């Protein structure tokens, strides 16, 4: 009766929604300059009435009393849609472009990048017979790539017989692209060649014609959507040796789609930080650095900033000195402080600001909220991956209608996504074997930072800026920072989002029961143990709570129906609550091995990545309830105390899973009295480590086949006694970019290291970059170099004894950098 | 008779699948569209385990392919309107 019609009205909710959301990505495509502003004021609004129609629906969605509150709210936001409606209705050349015209004698630092690309595509033009190749050149917003293209392309250009440097755009047309590798070619046969409009082909053909016999050398740069670049490529495919190409991109993963080899694919770095101050100083100051002595220290911190990037550098440099250093100390240290919050906003700036944002625009959708959700984290510190994909399902951004995908696989190509398209710096390898953490650019994090404040999507507190927009009342994200001052929590009743970063000033001034609604709560970094609100809050899906100082969870946790993540790492609880089994969803439990697991976790089916699971005192039909739920990707095991079959049960149970890719057992001094050479492997594993060193097999696995499991790259395997045929049996598994093997006995026991022989195959190593061998000796001559062109290190044992033996008569350089090695020898 | 090329026809079957023009019970797939209220035409195959017919009350046809799960677990005589059987 009363139920029906708000169920009814629900679905032309989502139906308003979904076409509101088609609009608004529509809007954002062009730059807010070509974009009237009262359609810009329109969307705005728009944005927010979406907002509070979601969060209506999901309100909804998670109670379904309530029905009389959530009707009235209902109707009312009919009323603002409509009434916004009518109110609606009632009113109605590229910035590098000047860049390529630079002077020559004013770049500092070309020569030996150059002089390092031109022997690497002309090295073969000395017995100018070689195919035809191409060079990729990578980078991200201004590193010279296009200069530097420049500078080689005027240097050795007498030696061929045509060229052409030509463009490419965001959106290019074809046409347009092709007339002008036309028209450069030749001036004067093509000379009006803009005019006449044949096709797509007629005029292909015409390049394809012109270009029989010759060495011509053709560059083009900024080529984005290879989609585009595989037309071009057609222009190419007649046999032309002594000829070349250059292309230069932002995006990486189009660079393979070009030369097809890594050797060729060009990775461009940022200025050192000698080059880097030269060129800094060559602009502001005269003639003498050392003039100042004072601002000298702000000059180096002000450079650090910028980092290596010539366009920063170049920016910076015009900016601070409009006429010879029109004030030092003061305005140097406005420069300083004014990065993060407003220095965006300010003049002869957004020059450069347009060839930032080509990228964020270039996003589709789908990623803008994501790229946006980085201005959320301080300024200089790494922020590991895992917190963001689980930070941005639980938020809401990933989802699709395939039904073959987990929605966290997703989440990882959209992290991988970002980081080609050059935006993200991807450092350090986790215990997953996939990126560990990862930073921003300082300019683009401030610039996506005040993009980000334009609209109410976060709300960010810092001293530097002291501000807090005028409207408190709508506020969805906030991320409390190093401020501990100002503290406001009077109007937020629909509060997205909360973080505190490495502050006290949490629990004691704020308190968060106020907030009837929450998506996420992050909290790691305090100190602090008062949660035992959070059976009040409904909506929650991300508690992360990792060295919180937590002593016990609440046990009315069950109510938390909808939740996805939980973790509890670097916490002195010791024991979970009963009530955990209860709760439903979930898909990584982070949970190290002193807590204590209630029986029942069978219910959990959901679940998908389960950290440091302690196996202590625990019984055979909670073991075998571990192979249920059939939908685990990383698993994490370690145990003391039930060395018996039961270890054989769960060791079979594993098998009933498959959906697993990595795995790892510790367990201290003690042969692996769990694993049988008669068990079939799960089809799908990557890892498969053994951080523990002080335990070992008697002998290698048999089960690890060539057949089986067929995917991995990594080991970390140890073992009492070693064979000279395990190494071969391995060499044949078809990756295995990682390898880890131990000698248990040599370092434990009077064994004397021998000399492994690689009888069967030839190379066994296709691509092994990292292989490590302790307690075993490898010399570099188990076969002659083109049997690991990867191969960038090496570790063994060398005995002494063998100084004086012929066996060991290395000193050839192989195909990788095998160059940089240091072996422990024994006396 | 007649036959169709095999990638022609999951191809239209993907085409036809983006709307609600039919719908397919596969154990390969066992995907089912999460707007169970509005289905029209139904072609169960191989799979007889997922035979759900609870809020199906919009049948416009239904078909079987020699599957001895019809009837046992799924009702006809409950669709109020259908136009062929
Ligand atoms: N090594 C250098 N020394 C001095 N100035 C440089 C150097 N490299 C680039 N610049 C200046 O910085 C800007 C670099 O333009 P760049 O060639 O980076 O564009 P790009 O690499 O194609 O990047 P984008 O993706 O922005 O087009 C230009 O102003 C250039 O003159």
């Amino acid at each position: 009766t009363l139920e029906k019609k708000v169920r009814k009205g629900i679905e032309s909710l989502i139906t308003e929604l979904k076409l509101m959301q088609a609009v608004l990505s529509k809007v954002s495509k062009v730059p807010a300059d070509q974009l009237d502003e009262g359609v810009k004021i329109w969307a705005g609004n728009v944005k927010e009435l979406s907002y509070q129609m979601e969060d209506i629906v999901d309100a909804f969605m998670v109670r379904v009393k309530d029905l009389h509150r959530i009707s009235a709210a209902l109707e009312e936001v009919v009323l603002q849609a409509k009434q916004l409606a009518e109110l609606r209705q009632r009113y109605e050349v590229d910035p590098r472009m000047m860049a390529l015209y630079t002077d020559v004698t004013e770049l500092v630092g070309i020569e030996e990048t150059r002089d390092k690309l031109i022997n690497m595509l002309t090295e073969g033009d000395d017995w100018s017979k070689h195919p035809l190749k191409t060079i990729s050149i990578v980078g991200f917003g201004g590193l010279g790539k296009t200069t530097l293209a420049k500078a080689a392309y005027d240097k050795i250009k007498v030696q061929f017989d045509c060229g052409a440097f030509v463009s490419v755009s965001r959106n290019p047309e074809m046409k347009k692209v092709l007339k002008d590798i036309l028209y450069g070619l030749d001036k004067v046969k093509y000379e009006n060649i803009h005019n006449a409009a044949r096709d797509e082909k007629y005029l292909i053909d015409d390049i394809i014609e012109f270009l029989n016999d010759k060495r011509y050398l053709i560059v083009i740069d900024d080529i984005w959507n290879e989609k585009a670049w595989e037309l071009i490529k057609c222009a190419f495919s007649k046999k032309s040796p002594g000829s070349r190409l250059i292309t230069t991109t932002r995006n990486v993963s189009v660079s393979e789609a070009c030369c097809s080899s890594e050797d060729d694919i060009y990775r461009m770095e940022p200025l050192s930080n000698d080059v880097s101050r030269t060129l800094f100083c060559k602009r502001i100051f005269s003639q003498e650095e050392g003039c100042p002595q004072e601002l000298l220290k702000v000059s180096e911190e002000i450079l650090k900033k910028c980092g290596g990037v010539p366009l920063a550098i170049i920016t910076i440099a015009s900016l601070l000195a409009n006429k010879g250093h029109i004030k030092a100390k003061d305005e140097w240290y406005a420069l300083l402080s004014s990065i993060g919050h407003g220095l965006t906003k300010n003049r002869s700036l957004e020059q450069m600001k347009k060839i930032l944002l080509f990228s964020y625009y270039d996003l589709p959708s789908y990623l803008k909220p994501c790229l946006l959700y980085l201005s959320i984290f301080p300024e200089d510190r790494e922020i590991r991956r895992a917190r963001l994909i689980w930070r941005w399902i639980s938020e809401g951004f990933v989802y699709s209608e395939k039904q073959d995908i987990s929605l966290y696989e997703l989440g990882d190509s959209y992290f991988n996504e970002l980081v080609n398209r050059s935006m993200i710096q991807p450092i350090g390898i986790d215990d997953e074997g996939k990126v560990k953490a990862c930073r921003v650019h300082d300019m683009v994090l401030d610039l996506i930072c005040s993009l980000s404040s334009e609209e109410n999507f976060v709300t960010i507190l810092d001293d530097p800026r002291r501000k807090m927009p005028n409207s408190e009342s709508k506020v969805r994200r906030l991320s409390i920072q190093n401020s501990k001052i100002d503290v406001d929590t009077t109007r937020m009743e629909h509060m997205r989002s909360v973080t505190v970063f490495s502050d006290n000033v949490v629990g004691k001034v704020l308190d968060i029961s106020r907030f009837k609604v929450l998506r996420v709560l992050d909290l790691e970094g305090c100190h602090v143990s008062d949660v035992g609100y959070v059976g009040n809050l409904l909506h929650l899906r991300y508690l992360g709570l990792k060295g919180t100082h937590v002593k016990d969870l609440p046990m009315e946790i069950g109510k938390l129906q909808f939740l996805l993540t939980l973790d509890l790492r670097g916490t002195k609880i010791e024991v979970l609550p009963w009530s955990v089994v209860q709760l439903r969803r979930l898909m990584c439990l982070y949970v190290d091995y002193g807590m204590k697991l209630p029986s029942g976790i069978g219910n959990l089916t959901f679940l998908e990545v389960l950290d440091d699971l302690g196996l202590s005192d625990v019984d055979l039909d909670f073991v075998k309830e571990l192979g249920r739920l059939t939908k685990l990707r990383v698993l994490r095991l370690d145990f003391h105390g039930f060395d018996q079959s039961m270890g054989k049960a769960l060791e079979e149970s594993i098998s009933n899973m498959y959906k697993l890719d990595s795995l790892d057992v510790f367990v201290n001094r003690g042969l692996i009295n769990c694993l049988s050479e008669h068990w079939v492997p799960p089809p799908r594993l990557c890892r498969l480590a053994f951080p523990s060193k002080r335990s070992w097999f008697k002998t290698l696995p048999s089960w690890i086949n060539p057949s089986s499991l067929p995917l991995l790259s990594y080991l970390d395997i140890t073992l009492f006694e070693v064979r000279s045929e395990d190494i071969q049996l391995l060499g044949t598994l078809p990756a295995l970019v990682y390898l880890e093997i131990w000698n248990y006995s040599v370092f434990e026991e009077a064994h004397e290291v021998e000399a492994p022989v690689l009888s069967s195959g030839a190379a066994l190593f296709p691509c092994a970059t990292e292989c490590r061998f302790i307690g075993i000796g490898a010399v570099p001559s188990m076969f002659p170099q083109g049997a690991a062109p990867r191969l960038k290190r090496l570790w063994f044992t060398f005995p002494a004894k063998w100084i004086s033996s012929e066996n060991i008569g290395l000193g050839m350089r192989h195909l990788p950098s095998l160059q940089r090695v240091v072996v422990d020898v024994i006396s």
